[PDB]
């Protein structure tokens, strides 16, 4: 081993240790909103169906408790 | 390529892989019944016509075998 190789390696290390990094927060901030609406939009179909069929409001809830001929 | 971009992509993939899916069986179950009755209701007109014209029952059948002055 010599000093030339070691110095060249040290210089190349510092050279590589200079890559810039741009922002990456707005991407996730927008992806979260693009998914929230896509997930909570389809409920309007069920709401309109329940309001136009015959049953009144209030009884319309969320979860997984089966269904019947009165509550949705 | 760096690790920041890859990790952000992996995180956005998992974020997108979270959209909920509501039920979609009652819609078809109701559409089938809404079509069955709509298809098999009009036969009452022909039944009443055949019973009020003069010909008796029994001879009233279904299919596509033409018609005459006795059978419907």
């Amino acid at each position: 081993f010599t000093l030339i190789e070691l110095m060249i390696v040290v210089a190349i290390i510092g050279i590589l240790a200079a890559i810039a990094i741009p922002q990456y927060q707005n991407y996730v901030a927008r992806s979260e909103g693009a998914s929230a609406l896509a997930t909570i939009n389809p409920l309007k179909t069920t709401v309109e169906e329940s309001l136009s069929r015959g049953i009144a409001g209030s009884k319309i809830k969320i979860g997984t408790t089966a269904s019947t001929a009165t509550e949705t």
